[PDB]
Formats: C-alpha cells, sequence, structure tokens
C-alpha cells in the first residue's frame, strides 16, 4: 500500500510506502476524508486506534484514507469503509472537493494532504477493525458541530477545518 | 509507587503497587482529581500520554493521581502538578470531596476510586512531562462545559461527571475570575 506524492499542482509524480510516508517531514500527497450517516441521519464519529501512526487515539470524522494509483476517490472511500468499518455505503457524494491541509500531531508526525471530502449513507451494520478504530459513537451532527465549535482541540484538526467550512457544513447538514 | 486500598467504605486497609493495582478488576483505592486555572482564569485541559495504562490518549481535566502512604491528598495534588506539568500552584480547594467513581476504559482497564476533587491556581510556567501528558490547551471554562455538554464521549468520563456536579461546577466557575 502507498500514498501518491503530488507536485505544487495536484499532479501525481510518484509514490511512497504508506507507513514510511508519514514522518515529521511528511511530503504533500493525495488523500480523502469521508463523513458517514446512517438511515436515521446520525453521524458516525470514530476514534483512531492507538496504533495509527498519525493522530493515534484522536476523535475524527467517519473514515479517512489514501487513494492508490489508478483508484478513484469514490472507490478509495468504499474500500476504506469496508476495511476500517466493514460497512457498505451509498455512492460517495462531494462535499468539499478542494480541501487541502498540513498539520502536526502531538508526537510531531505530520499530515500534508490534498484531501477532497465526501459524505455517504451506510447500508449495512458496522463490523469494526480494531487495528484502525478503537472507539466510535453514532450521534446527531448538530451536537458534533457544537462540540467542534466549543472545543475544537478535542477533535482532529482536519475534522475541525472541514466542519467549519461554510459550504461543507451546509452540505453535511443536509444528510440528516 | 502504590495506591491506598479502601474497604467497602472509604476506610484504608493497606497499600498496593500502582501498576499491579490497576487491572480489569481494580479494587477500591484512594485518588484525587484537580482542576487548574491560570491567573487569567483559563482552565488547563490536558491529554493523557499514550503510555498511560488507563485512558491513554484521552482529553481530561488538569491533573489526577494517587496519594501515597503518609501523604495528604493536598500534598499529592501539589506533587503530581510538579511531576506531570512541572507547575507550582496555590493551595488546592476541595470542590467535591465525596466524589467516587468506578469505570472501565477502552481496553478493559478499571479505575475504582475514592477521588476528592480540588481546584487551584497555577503560579509558575508549565514544564509538561511527556511521559505523562501528550498535549494540552488553556481554555475558557464555558467553552469546555459546552463541549462536555455537546459531546461527552470525547472526554474522560470522570471529567464529565465532576463537571456536571452542581456544587463542583460553581467552584470551577469561581476560578474563572482574573487574579493578579
Ligand atoms: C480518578 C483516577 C483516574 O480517573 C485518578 C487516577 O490518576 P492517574 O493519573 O490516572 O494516576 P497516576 O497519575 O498516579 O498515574
Ligand atoms: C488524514 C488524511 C486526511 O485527513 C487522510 C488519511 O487518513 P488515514 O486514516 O490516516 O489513512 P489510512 O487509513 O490509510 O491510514
Ligand atoms: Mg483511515
Ligand atoms: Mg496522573
Ligand atoms: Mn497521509
Ligand atoms: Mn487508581
Amino acid at each position: 500500500e502507498h500514498v501518491i506524492l503530488l507536485n505544487a499542482q495536484g499532479v501525481p509524480t510518484g509514490t511512497l510506502e504508506k507507513y514510511a510516508a508519514h514522518t515529521a517531514d511528511t511530503r504533500l500527497h493525495l488523500a480523502f476524508s469521508s463523513w458517514l450517516f446512517n438511515a436515521k441521519g446520525q453521524l458516525l464519529v470514530t476514534r483512531r486506534a492507538l496504533s495509527k501512526k498519525a493522530w493515534p487515539g484522536v476523535w475524527t470524522n467517519s473514515v479517512c484514507g489514501h487513494p492508490q494509483l489508478g483508484e478513484s476517490n469514490e472507490d478509495a472511500v468504499i474500500r476504506r469503509c469496508r476495511y476500517e468499518l466493514g460497512v457498505e455505503i451509498t455512492p460517495p457524494e462531494s462535499i468539499y472537493p478542494d480541501f487541502r491541509f498540513r498539520a502536526t500531531d502531538p508526537s510531531g508526525i505530520v499530515e500534508n494532504e490534498v484531501c477532497p471530502v465526501f459524505a455517504a449513507r451506510t447500508t449495512s451494520a458496522l463490523q469494526i477493525n480494531d487495528d484502525e478504530v478503537m472507539d466510535y459513537q453514532w450521534c446527531d451532527l448538530a451536537d458534533v458541530l457544537h462540540g467542534i465549535d466549543a472545543t475544537p482541540w478535542a477533535f482532529s484538526p482536519w475534522m475541525v477545518m472541514q466542519a467549519t467550512n461554510r459550504e461543507a457544513r451546509k452540505r453535511l447538514s443536509a444528510f440528516t
């Protein structure tokens, strides 16, 4: 498994092993972020396993990942939903297509990503992969947004950035 | 290091090495929890280190610990503030002396404690201890209380429980006053 390095423009220029790619000096690459809601309109929020290299133990939006060469964003989402959460989903829909960010985690591990954001509805029950998720909570978007507005530090930095993007917030608010 | 074992009532019966005491079947023991405010009245929120046996990587209030043999709870508070956060404090105030809590953490570790709660002001800069604390933030109490209300599952259960105790909460609020 790998990540896709991107030049100043979003042009793929090569790849790196996924583990070896996230360091104190992580280089720009391709990723995705996805927010999942069940049939009742609840948002799935997850807590990253303690073994994740970047932001271990941190509360975040439902599923995040790294598309592989030749893979569409939507397929990557479906893939990681299955892999991390054993869940089937409806076709992922665009909510923040130009999201990009760089941040540093408490141990100094950096993420540096072009990271289009999506949303989808689950169509099956979760089956948790504890190598990836250590905890999770089905909740009302509205409460999650309040939490994010009041104590952003309690959540991953990119979760906060996405939720406080005016357009992306409107679009998520329509999934409930 | 040890914990002080308490019987079915909060009466001490002996001691037990710290690590070995905290398992999936933790016996009742003495502990403390403290809420620290800077001069400006901001609350110090901290994140437990990933190496903590119980609730690693979790956001919680300022500092918690285990008094040792012959130690006042207040002394214990002063000591862990120094050890965990390197910080000097004013005399800790008792804000919830009867707090008691039992709970299992995300991997099955149990805390079962008599845990009086205190509040105090910091009087020095921080020197965070990375083997204890992996991250922190200085916050306005109102915000913290609003996040706890909106998403309580994102913080330690004992922070939520203490924060929603009416008397405790009013003490916390009193410490938000700016003090030179
Ligand atoms: C209320 C309990 C835990 O919730 C107090 C325990 O404090 P800890 O920090 O977990 O213990 P210690 O500081 O002694 O390692
Ligand atoms: C974190 C960037 C954007 O948020 C995407 C990567 O999310 P990860 O969960 O770290 O991806 P992976 O599951 O492949 O480890
Ligand atoms: Mg992921
Ligand atoms: Mg402690
Ligand atoms: Mn990445
Ligand atoms: Mn204990």
